[PDB]
């Protein structure tokens, strides 16, 4: 074009000696333009005219030993021509990068000394990158930061420029964006584990918070309706929850800004308070109902070791969640023992007209009172079971095993028992087939009243495991043996002759598959001789099965066990307090509100000035590194 | 190893126009006049930052 790509090529190679001389030809030609549509022209000259970009873009986008040098001359040229307010302010515009700009590229880069000369030329400090390259929906689609210069260069780890522009006065810290994250949800939302980064989102989160001094970020509240605390309990990084939910701020001018306080400290010897403002169940969403109740992370076993939550749980037990754990299983065991008796000591002859659970003839008060406890506890637990197997709407099938598991069977016993009420006086014979696998399984059901104990419980849990990672792969293969030898070892079997009829025992599928069952359990007799046309080819099939099955199956499995339980015993109290903890919680949604509040958790205590907070107690012992108490509450250790 | 042998097996028995179209990667300019096929992998790396000066596309991002 004779005047444009010679420009995006003298900025991108690192070409000092053309530049100058194009961007004097850049002024020849208006020279002769009139006075008036200079900076409109300068701009489309310097502007790709299909995405946006200009010439500081590509001179930053391709970074050279005289990058800096190309800055100085194009952002002075900029000066002479009066067009230093829309030439470093300008943007892309095309989909994907609607937002970004020179700071934007520079920050990224890392030119900390080509960005401080931006800001210092006029460059917007609250640009917002908001294409769809800065907003993905699947991370290897792009990447998101917040949107700002601000959380760019603290989502970097850029610490010289994040000062930088806090310090500039027009940077408007609590800004949001477009998913309504202020700095700090940015930071959460780019967070990991500490081998995959390394703690410097953590500095990032204590710098940033400090400099502000207030509250305002942290009661931001996004477009989902979340603070940055809640929303680091959604999305799953202990690592930053640990370090709100355990702040200590020792300098004072900024103690206020904390959520633990040390309320006295004599030697080794330390009391310290944590706020409960939205850790507890007070409010709608809290951080503990979120780590109980997120199916959507595999670390909420981890959370509940966190202090003030692990606390939180243990004493919601001592005060009413262990009472009625052991009222609710009375009930329920009360429960089974009357579907037991009212069954097996039926009516069994005149064909059982007066049908168990029927409310009939005239009274005897066991024959009446466990009658009618039955068919409304039956319908208790199908409404509450209704209610509660709707709300959590089963997305996945690994949250049901690990979540929900023990919910279903409650509603399906009582639902075989309503089942079995309809069709006593209304329908069918088959009420019997219900009502004896309402009581099996409900017996079977009662290792879930086990979890009010850490042995019982933890063992429980392993039952779990167990089940999935090697009975399952277990008996599938064992099928595929049993039918498969079974029909090649009944196709042999002759007809009977008529004298005997009972001339063998695998004389078709079903009894060859039940009689090959039995030689694994161990019970019965085997006898070869069975009427077969090829006895030695009989033999080689029945032993055959026994390698696979006795030798090899069998005793395998034990061994896999063993490396399950292994690896899952490292795991298994932590998994028990994670499942104990929901029953907690759902004790605790129970309550009427007068009787919520007498077993409200905390007290209320002065952690600074008109700052009255509900906090929790929590004594330490430390020997280690000794110090100076300096901050403190009380200068009078010792409770009252 | 297994399952990587049982899926050349299957890929020495599909005819010519069937293998075509299933043929992996997509024709990019690595060079001058250096056309190859070649397979996208994305990464994320965040502990050793460095500005990034070899590159093909200074516009990120798909397309
Ligand atoms: C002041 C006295 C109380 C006043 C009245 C308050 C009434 C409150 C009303 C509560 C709910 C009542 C209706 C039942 C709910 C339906 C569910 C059901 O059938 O089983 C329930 C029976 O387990 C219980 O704990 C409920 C029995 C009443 C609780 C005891 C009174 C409150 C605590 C008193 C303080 C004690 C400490 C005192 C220390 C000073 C729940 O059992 P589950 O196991 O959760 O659910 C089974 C299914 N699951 C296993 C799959 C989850
Ligand atoms: C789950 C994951 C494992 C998947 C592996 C799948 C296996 C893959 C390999 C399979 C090998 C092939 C075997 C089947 C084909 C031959 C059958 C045939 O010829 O006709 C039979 C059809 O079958 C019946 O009638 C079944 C009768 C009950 C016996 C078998 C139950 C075993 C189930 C297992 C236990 C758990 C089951 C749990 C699920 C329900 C005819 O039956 P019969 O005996 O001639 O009846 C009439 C004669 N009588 C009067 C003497 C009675
Ligand atoms: C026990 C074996 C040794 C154990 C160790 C295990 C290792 C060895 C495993 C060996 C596998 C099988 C062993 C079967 C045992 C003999 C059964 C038999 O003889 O049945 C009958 C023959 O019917 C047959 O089917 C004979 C065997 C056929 C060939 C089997 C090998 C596959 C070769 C296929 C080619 C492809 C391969 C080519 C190369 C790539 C006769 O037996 P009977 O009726 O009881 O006899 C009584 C006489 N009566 C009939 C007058 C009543
Ligand atoms: C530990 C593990 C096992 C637990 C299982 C429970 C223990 C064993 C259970 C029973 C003993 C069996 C012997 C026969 C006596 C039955 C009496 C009876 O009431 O029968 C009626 C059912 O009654 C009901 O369904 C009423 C429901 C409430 C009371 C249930 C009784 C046991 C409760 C506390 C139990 C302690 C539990 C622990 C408490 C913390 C109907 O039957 P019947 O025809 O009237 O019976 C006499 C028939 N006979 C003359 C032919 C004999
Ligand atoms: C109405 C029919 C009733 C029949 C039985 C009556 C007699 C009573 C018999 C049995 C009930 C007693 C056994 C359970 C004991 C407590 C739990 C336990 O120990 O661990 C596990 C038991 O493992 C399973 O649940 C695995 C799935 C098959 C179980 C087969 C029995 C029950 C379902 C029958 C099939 C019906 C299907 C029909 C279609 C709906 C817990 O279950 P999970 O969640 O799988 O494990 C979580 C694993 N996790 C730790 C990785 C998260
Ligand atoms: C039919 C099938 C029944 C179902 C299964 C029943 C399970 C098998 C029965 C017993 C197993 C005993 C194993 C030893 C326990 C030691 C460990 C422990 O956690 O101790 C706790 C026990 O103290 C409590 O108060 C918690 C339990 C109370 C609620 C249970 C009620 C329902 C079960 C009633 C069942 C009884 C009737 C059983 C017979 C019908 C200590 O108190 P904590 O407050 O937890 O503090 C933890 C402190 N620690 C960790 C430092 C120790
Ligand atoms: C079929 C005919 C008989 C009936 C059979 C029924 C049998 C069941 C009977 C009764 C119910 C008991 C069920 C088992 C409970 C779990 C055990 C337990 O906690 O062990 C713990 C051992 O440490 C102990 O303290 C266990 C000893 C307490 C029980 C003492 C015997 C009384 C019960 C009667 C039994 C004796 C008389 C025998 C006959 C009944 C190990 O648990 P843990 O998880 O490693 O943690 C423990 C604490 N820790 C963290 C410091 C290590
Ligand atoms: C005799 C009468 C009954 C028939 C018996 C035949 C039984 C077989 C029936 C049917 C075929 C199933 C065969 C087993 C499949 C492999 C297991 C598996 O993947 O285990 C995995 C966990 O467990 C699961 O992933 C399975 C849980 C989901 C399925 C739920 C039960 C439905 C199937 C019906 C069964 C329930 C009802 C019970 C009755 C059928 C463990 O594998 P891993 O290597 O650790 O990796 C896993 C992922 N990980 C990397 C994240 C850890
Ligand atoms: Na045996
Ligand atoms: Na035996
Ligand atoms: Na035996
Ligand atoms: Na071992």
């Amino acid at each position: 074009r004779r005047l444009k790509k010679r420009i995006f090529a003298a900025v991108s190679e690192g070409c000092v000696e053309e530049l100058v001389e194009l961007l004097v030809e850049l002024q020849e030609l208006c020279r002769r333009r009139h006075d008036e549509d200079v900076p409109d022209f300068l701009m489309h000259k310097l502007t790709a005219s299909d995405t946006g970009k200009t010439c500081l873009m590509k001179a930053l986008l391709n970074i050279n030993p005289n990058t800096k040098e190309i800055v100085r001359i194009l952002l002075a040229f900029a000066e002479e021509n009066d067009i230093l307010g829309r030439f470093i302010n300008a943007e892309y515009t095309e989909e994907a990068y609607e937002g970004q700009t020179a700071l934007n590229i520079a920050i990224e880069r890392r030119q900390g000394d080509i960005a401080a000369l931006l800001i210092a030329a006029g460059a917007d400090v609250n640009a917002h990158a908001k294409g769809a390259f800065f907003n993905p929906k699947y991370q290897h689609e792009g990447f998101y930061f917040g949107e700002t210069p601000l959380a760019l260069a603290a989502c970097t780890n850029q610490p010289e420029i994040v000062q930088l522009l806090m310090e500039h006065e027009q940077t408007d810290i609590t800004s949001r964006d477009s998913r309504g994250n202020n700095i700090l949800h940015a930071l959460v939302t780019v967070a990991e584990d500490f081998k995959t980064q390394n703690d410097f989102v953590k500095r990032m989160y204590d710098m940033i918070l400090l400099r502000s001094g207030n509250w305002e970020l942290e009661t931001t509240r996004n477009n989902d309706g979340l603070t940055p605390l809640q929303l680091a309990a959604k999305m799953g990084k202990a690592e930053i929850l640990k370090y709100i939910l355990s702040r200590e701020i020792k300098e004072k001018r900024l103690r206020s800004l904390s959520r633990k306080f040390t309320d006295w400290a004599y030697g080794p010897v330390s009391s310290s308070l944590y706020d409960l403002t939205n850790v507890d169940t007070t409010t709608d969403n809290s951080v503990l109902e979120i780590t109980v109740y997120n199916t959507n992370i595999d670390n909420r076993h981890e959370m509940l070791t966190l202090e003030p939550l692990h606390t939180l749980l243990h004493m919601k037990w001592k005060k009413f969640a262990k009472h009625m754990f052991f009222l609710s299983f009375c009930f329920y065991f009360f429960y089974n023992i009357t579907l037991t008796l009212v069954s097996y000591y039926r009516p069994r002859e005149e064909e059982a007209i007066p049908h168990p659970l029927a409310l009939t003839h005239k009274m005897g008060w066991l024959q009446l009172l466990g009658r009618m406890f039955v068919l409304i506890w039956a319908m208790c637990i199908s409404v509450k079971e209704g209610i509660a197997i709707f709300l959590l709407r089963p997305s996945d099938l690994q949250s049901i095993l690990s979540d929900a598991w023990f919910h279903f069977v409650f509603f399906i016993q009582a639902v075989l028992v309503i089942l079995s009420v309809f069709l006593y006086l209304f329908a069918y014979k088959e009420y019997l087939a219900c009502l004896v696998l309402a009581m099996a399984l409900g017996w079977a059901n009662m290792l879930y009243y086990t979890r009010g104990f850490q042995s019982m419980g933890m063992y429980s849990v392993m039952i779990q495991k167990v089940i999935l990672h090697d009975v399952l792969k277990f008996l599938f293969v064992y099928i595929v043996f049993l039918l498969g030898f079974g029909v090649a070892l009944a196709s042999l079997i002759e007809k009977c002759p008529k004298d005997n009829k009972d001339c063998s025992s695998y004389g078709s599928f079903s009894d060859a598959v039940l009689e090959l069952f039995k030689l694994t359990i161990g019970l019965g007799d085997l006898n070869i001789q069975q009427n077969s046309k090829y006895p030695i080819l009989f033999l080689f099939l029945l032993i055959t099965y026994v390698i696979l099955t006795f030798v090899l199956l069998l005793n395998m499995l034990i061994a896999l066990m063993g490396e399950t339980v292994e690896n899952v015993s490292k795991e298994s109290e932590r998994i028990w307090r994670l499942q104990r903890a929901r029953t907690i919680l759902e004790f605790e949604k129970m309550l009427p509100e007068w009787l919520r509040s007498r077993f409200r958790m905390g007290e209320l205590c002065k952690v600074a000035e008109d700052d009255f907070r509900l906090c929790l107690r929590i004594n330490e012992v430390k020997w280690t590194e000794w110090k100076t108490h300096v901050s403190f509450l009380n200068e009078d250790p010792g409770p009252v």
